[PDB]
């Protein structure tokens, strides 16, 4: 008896080279036992003469040309089936073209092979069990190995009998034994399946090792819509992009699903291509085959044996993978792992969650279940089962999120909640902007993109204003949503045009709105809260989008364009950028590459208030462009009842004025029509010192709308051509003359005093005192009177007063002090009984070289002889500065290189136990000490005077090297800009602290 256990990944192989089969005449024999459904049993021939026995989907296969057109059998499994792991009699017999097919003896089929040849001629190779590659030897339906026992092996024919099943296990020179080997039966065989529970859950494989041909089959289930199944990549090709040079290029295939849709993607040097696997939305909780075969250029994928062929553009026959190849995801921050844009999947992060079996690579069997299974993988489990219970009953989704039911898990969609996580259980990080603000997101590298998921919430009351953008700093293409007029304007630019959307209407209402765009190639869509969703096409053939940044607040990288979206002011929420929630990422230190100087958490703004001190201050600006529409905003505080704010002028009649009168907001103008008043609603005279918002608008329909903070007033006014303004545009007052012939409905005889801000004319941001065309009175910035200026008595310890725009500062560099008013104790330092050295080494490269010092350190103490601070050159040189007590008085001895230069305070006692302070001022040869507030005490050397302090090496503190140990305290020592005892009493590196010397604790 001859039976032996095929691995699946073994197989026989004999060369006929030596000896070649061709006859007219021949017959085969075996039985087989097998628990699966596809597998090579046995095949001999090249080109156009061959034999072919198998087991396709569950039935027996046989393949026969003798050159010229071959007989297809495919007996039917009667009464049971063939994969029953029994044991079934195969016998094939042929006379000339004429061939019988039988079942275990009795399940007969008859043909006969094409037109008049009856030579079946191969000279190569005989294969049992399997081959080098299966799918592709001719006349195969199969692209598998053989699993489970083989039996009783023969081919005879007229002339030679070839008895395979016993030439193997006997031996031959003939018989190569091709991987594995295994020569006994009773021996069963199963595969578990697996199941992707989470999207970053991946399994990584051995090299797909095609070239010109190769094949794959694997079978999966699941109910989610998105995620990447199958990738993997080659190297890196020199052969570059002409429009992103900074993209790597490089050879790849893809299996995602995208929407339920399954997708097979293929690049092999010229080109990509996307096909759409199958019509039928795939995710249906229903277990698919999927069967990818390709030969060069071209090639066939199947779902379920329903195949659809492909053929890639250019000339490129080789798909040359190396390396890994990734199933049901990818690793996140690999090296050397390329994202093609043109698999969408990757990047925007749907790692496959869902069941596959059966995996196969060029006909090899292939063991999930054990792969990086029983190698330490997240999210995989071995068997699968799907949960009957509906997982969105658990309603599991916090805050109204939008919940769906996954594979066997829910998902929750957090986006329009202000939460975010796995179930909208963590508040989401607001970012507050005034119109001088911005968020940066620097992308760690450079993205290259073709899809993406933005999603974000916003509030404002500005009509403009961007909200984010994505910017290259090498063109000008991105990716943009701002409001315009009140509406959320979405533009992707990639270098042909503008291609825009609009969605809302009436969206500074200072409430929450949720955006969310989703672009998917040339295809646009944006939606805004729950309305229904714009969509739209993008005209030219460019869809890859470049960009290093994600900005917020303000476009900060846009080096190509002479102009931008205004500046945001209000607050954001939730950005979503491909599932990256970078605001919240931000906030909490998740990501290092960050970079703002927006606030963190909701606040009432004020943006850049300004003050216009008396009625008749005012500015002019540029004319105020209100084309098509006109929205105006700003914010405003005052205690008068009476004032001009804003006026405007027009050829014509035409004009507009905002003024406050008797308290009460009017809002005046013509627009061809005669003066028209519209009074802005309140209860109140307005001038309580409170910040009131104003908001006036005038669309494209002639509505006119003035809210004064809560309360809308609208009116409808006539139709008329609009026409520009003329006159420049001035806010808070105009000049004295212009008052007395002001428009028909106007009262104002006098400017507003008070306080602007938040001014947004139409879009633009103006800074009211540096964008002035002219400017009359005192306009001064902020709403809180003047910045304090310097006094006789402001810094408290010979600190220096610096008037600054806001306000004065001290410099406590000279002093021995701290604090904002060198009033508080600079870090001290206690050197007690026995010595101590402190201890500051420059890095070798950063040692200065000076031709001025100066050193500033506070010291009390008994003692009669000590050094207290000694700066050194390296090595060789001679240099030092050195602050010693001589007899009881405090002195410094350098020399930069001519000879010790000394300068002592001779009369001052400071070895006396009270707090002393001493300054020393050196440059070149001349030098100045003084201690507390004695005089200055200068000294001019006279001569030859080198004047560098070459190559400073160390300070060290204490004395002890010097041979004379301080002993009392130091305190806040200044040397050339360092703090030398703040930056011991923080443990920077460069500091050694030995012996007895002790930190003193502040209160
Ligand atoms: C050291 O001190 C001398 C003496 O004051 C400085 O030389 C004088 O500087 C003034 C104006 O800056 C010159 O106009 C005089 O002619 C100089 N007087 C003499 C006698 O030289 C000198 O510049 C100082 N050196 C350093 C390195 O600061």
């Amino acid at each position: 008896e001859y039976i032996a256990t095929f691995k699946g990944s073994e197989y026989f192989c004999y060369d006929l080279s030596q000896n070649p089969i061709q006859s007219s005449s021949d017959e085969i024999t075996l039985s087989f036992k097998t628990l699966q459904r596809n597998g090579l049993m046995l095949h001999t021939g090249k080109s156009a003469d061959y034999v072919n026995l198998a087991l396709k989907n569950g039935a027996v296969s046989l393949v026969i040309n003798l050159g010229s057109g071959a007989f297809e059998a495919l007996v039917e499994p009667v009464n049971g089936k063939f994969n029953d792991n029994a044991w079934h009699d195969v016998k094939v017999t042929r006379n000339l073209r004429q061939v019988t097919i039988s079942v275990d003896g009795i399940l007969t089929t008859t043909g006969y092979t094409q037109e008049d040849y009856t030579m079946l001629g191969s000279d190569d190779f005989f294969y049992v069990g399997g081959s080098p590659s299966t799918a592709d030897l001719p006349g195969s339906p199969v692209s598998n190995n053989f699993m489970g026992c083989l039996k009783e092996v023969v081919y005879k024919n007229n002339d030679v009998r070839l008895e395979l099943s016993r030439l193997a296990k006997q031996g031959d020179p003939k018989m190569k034994i091709h991987g594995v080997v295994a020569f006994k039966c009773e021996n069963v065989a199963t595969l578990d399946p697996i199941t992707f529970e989470t999207p970053e859950s991946f399994i990584s494989l051995p090299k797909w090792n095609a070239k010109k041909t190769g094949s794959i089959s694997f079978d999966f289930r699941t109910t989610e819509p998105n995620g990447l199944i199958l990738f993997s990549h080659g190297k890196p090709r020199h052969q570059k992009d002409a429009k992103h040079p900074q993209m790597i290029k490089v050879d790849f295939f893809a299996i995602e699903m995208l929407d339920g849709h399954l997708y097979l993607l293929l690049d092999m040097g010229s080109g990509t291509i996307k096909i759409k696997a199958l019509q039928k939305k795939v995710n249906d909780g229903e277990w698919y085959h999927v069967d990818f075969q390709r030969d060069g250029r071209s090639g066939t994928i199947s779902v379920n044996t329903l195949r659809t062929p492909y053929t890639a553009p250019g000339e490129s026959e080789i798909l040359d993978l190396d390396d890994e190849l990734y199933l049901g995801g990818l690793p996140e921050n690999k090296a050397g792992l390329v994202f093609p844009t043109e698999v969408w999947t990757a990047l925007l992060n749907y790692g496959y969650v869902g069941c596959i079996r059966d995996l196969f690579i060029d006909g090899q069997s292939k063991d999930i279940r054990q792969m990086a299974e029983v190698q330490s993988t997240a999210g995989v489990k071995p068997s699968c089962s799907r949960e009957t219970a509906k997982p969105c009953l658990s309603n599991p989704c916090k805050n109204n999120g939008m919940c769906r039911d996954g594979w066997n898990r829910y998902v929750c969609d957090c986006s329009g909640t202000g939460y975010l996580g796995r179930s909208c259980e963590r508040e989401a990080t607001v970012l507050s902007y005034d119109g001088s603000m911005f968020m940066k997101i620097q992308l760690p590298v450079v993205m290259h993109t073709e899809a993406e998921d933005v999603s974000l919430r916003f509030r404002s009351q500005r009509a403009y204003g961007i909200l984010m953008a994505t910017t290259s700093r090498d063109s000008a293409d991105t990716l943009r949503l701002e409001l315009d007029a009140g509406r959320v304007k979405l533009t992707v630019n990639l270098g042909k045009g503008p291609e825009t959307l609009f969605a809302g209407y009436n969206l500074n209402d200072n409430e929450w709105h949720t955006v969310r765009v989703v672009r998917r190639g040339k295809s646009l869509k944006l939606t805004v809260d729950d309305q229904q969703a714009m969509t739209g096409q993008m005209a030219g053939d460019h869809t890859r989008l470049e960009f290093h940044n994600i900005e917020t607040g303000i476009i900060t990288e846009r080096r190509y364009l002479s102009s931008v979206p205004s500046n945001f002011i209000g607050h954001l929420q939730s950005l979503t950028f491909n599932g990256m929630a970078y605001i919240d990422l931000c906030k909490n230190g998740d990501i290092d590459y960050c970079e703002l100087n927006a606030r963190f958490g909701f606040r009432n703004i004020i943006a850049d208030p300004v003050t216009f001190k008396t009625k008749s201050s005012y500015v002019a600006l540029a004319t105020l462009q209100a084309y098509t529409s006109m929205h105006l905003f700003f914010q405003f505080k005052t205690t008068s009842l009476d004032g001009l704010i804003l006026y405007n002028s027009g050829d014509g009649n035409d004009f507009i004025v905002v003024e406050l009168v008797k308290g009460y907001l009017h809002y005046v103008f013509d627009l061809g029509n005669g003066a028209n008043l519209i009074k802005g609603s309140s209860n109140k005279p307005l001038n309580d010192n409170q910040w009131h918002n104003v908001m006036i608008s005038r669309d494209t329909s002639n509505l006119h709308t003035v809210k004064i903070d809560t309360k809308i007033t609208t009116q409808i006014t006539a139709g008329a051509r609009n026409l520009d303004l003329k006159s420049d545009l001035y806010i808070g007052g105009v000049a004295k003359e212009t008052y007395k012939s002001l428009p028909k409905l106007v009262h104002a005889k006098e400017g507003f005093q008070g306080c602007l801000a938040s001014v947004d004319l139409n879009g633009r941001l103006p800074d009211l005192i540096s964008d002035a065309l002219f400017c009359n009175g005192q306009i001064e910035r902020g709403c809180e009177g003047p910045s304090t200026t310097c006094q006789e008595d402001s810094c408290s310890n010979q600190g220096v007063c610096l008037q600054q725009w806001d306000g004065f500062s001290c410099d406590c560099s000279m002093t021995s002090f701290s604090g904002p008013l060198c009033n508080d104790p600079g870090t001290t330092y206690i050197f007690s009984k026995g010595g101590g050295q402190i201890t500051y080494k420059w890095p070798p490269n950063d040692r200065p070289s000076t031709r001025a010092d100066r050193l500033a350190i506070g010291f009390s103490t008994v003692q009669k002889e000590a050094v207290l601070v000694r700066v050194d050159s390296s090595s060789g040189l001679g240099d030092y500065l050195e602050l010693h007590i001589h007899q009881g008085k405090i002195g410094v001895k350098f020399n930069v290189g001519t000879d010790d230069i000394a300068i002592e305070e001779s009369n001052a006692i400071i070895n006396d136990g009270k707090y002393h302070v001493v300054r020393f001022t050196r440059s070149g040869g001349n030098a100045t000490l003084q201690v507390d507030s004695w005089p200055v005490i200068e000294r001019y050397p006279a001569g030859r005077q080198l004047t560098i302090f070459n190559s400073q090496a160390t300070i060290i503190i204490g004395g002890k090297e010097q041979g004379q140990p301080f002993q009392g305290q130091l305190s806040g020592l200044y040397y050339n800009g360092l703090k030398v005892l703040n930056m011991a009493a923080e443990n920077d590196a460069n500091i050694a602290i030995v012996g007895n010397v002790r930190l003193v604790g502040e209160v």
